[PDB]
């Protein structure tokens, strides 16, 4: 038997304006949830997601081997010893399913002073011919701004579910620095499925991709409507139940760290199914050198003894060692 996790429909729309009653009472919910399983579905929040699934089937379904290889990271192409993070991640037919393209902050050019200071995850994004995919790199640079607008709103009401000043975190997550990524993965329908891209848990559930949790601040991840994903609980697994009308939030790991745990960083997985689908999250890092100070609400003094932490640090060893865990994706 597997039970469906509780994952509340949340209306954010009043962390986008000013009244201040209204907003509490969203950041109360945003607590809630995250005591709980972790999950919420954030609604009404203002982007248009069939245009981002639409631009996305029409890339991914359009885009040939090999301009996958002229994109590709370095885990497929040793010619591009610069590309650890950002480019296109081939699928192997027989072997490998998932595909996906990674995109970073547009304003990391040649100009930026993190590129310049070669500093470790910073990269220029690579991008697709124009006149081969055309619209593709504008609708995408243009997505990452979207969804950054509504990924600061959702920080002021973590802030204020935590009982601080609404820009405790979003302060920290600004244009000019962020680490936050887009991936555009695409999970096939195959037919037949090849048994080697299949994962085996040890509850004996069928996976593409295994326990872990988030390296991020938070995450916010549309997905079309396809059920896929899993939380553990203390009694098992638990099926996230899909919504292709609005996002997915949780915290990552970093939120862990700095709350001494009072938001947890849920484990989730990720079921194999045999369907066409589209997995799309935004990773919300701050910059290199954003250091949050610990906190405990659990005591009167919300005192903490962890240690501060730096975001390239932690999104640099993260980043690798999901990899190592989980597998090159
Ligand atoms: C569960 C979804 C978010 C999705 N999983 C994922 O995106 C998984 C687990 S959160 N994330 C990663 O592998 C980290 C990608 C980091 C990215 N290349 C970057 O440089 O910033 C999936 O559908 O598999
Ligand atoms: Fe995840």
């Amino acid at each position: 038997s597997v039970s469906k996790a509780n994952v509340p429909k949340i209306d954010v729309s009043p962390l986008f304006g000013d009244d201040q009653a209204a907003k509490m009472r969203v950041a109360q919910q945003i607590d809630a949830a995250s005591r709980d399983t972790g999950f919420f579905y954030a609604v009404n929040h203002g982007i248009n997601v069939q245009r981002l699934s639409q631009k996305t089937k029409e890339f991914h379904m359009s885009i040939t081997p090999e301009e996958k290889w002229d994109l590709a990271i370095r885990a497929y192409n040793k010619e591009h010893q610069d590309q650890v993070r950002a480019g296109y991640y081939l699928s192997i037919p027989g072997k490998k399913a998932v595909e996906s393209f990674c995109y970073l902050n547009p304003n990391f050019t040649p100009d930026h002073p993190r590129i310049q200071a070669k500093t470790p995850t910073h990269e220029v994004n690579v991008w697709p011919d124009e006149t081969k995919h055309p619209g593709f790199q504008d609708f995408a640079e243009q997505y990452y701004w979207d969804v950054f607008g509504l990924s600061s709103a959702l920080l002021k009401g973590y802030a204020l579910a935590l009982g601080k000043e609404e820009n405790f975190f979003a302060r920290h997550f600004k244009p000019d620095d962020t680490l936050a990524s887009v991936v555009l993965i695409r999970y096939p329908y195959l037919d037949p499925y090849p048994e080697a891209a299949i994962k085996t848990a040890a509850d004996g559930t069928k996976l593409s991709f295994e326990w872990h949790e988030d390296v991020s601040l938070i995450t916010v991840l549309y997905q079309s409507n396809v059920q896929n994903l899993q939380v553990e609980t203390a009694a098992g697994y638990q099926d996230i139940e899909a919504d292709d009308t609005g996002y997915l939030i949780n915290c990552g790991s970093y939120m862990a760290h700095l709350t001494n745990n009072y938001y947890k960083a849920p484990i989730e997985r990720v079921k194999w199914v045999n369907a066409e689908r589209q997995s799309l999250p935004f990773f919300v890092n701050l910059g290199y050198d954003s250091v949050i100070d610990p906190f405990d609400p659990r005591e009167p003094n919300g005192k903490s003894d962890r240690e501060p932490l730096s975001y390239g640090d932690y999104l640099q060893n993260g980043l690798v060692s999901l990899i190592n865990k989980n597998g090159q994706t």
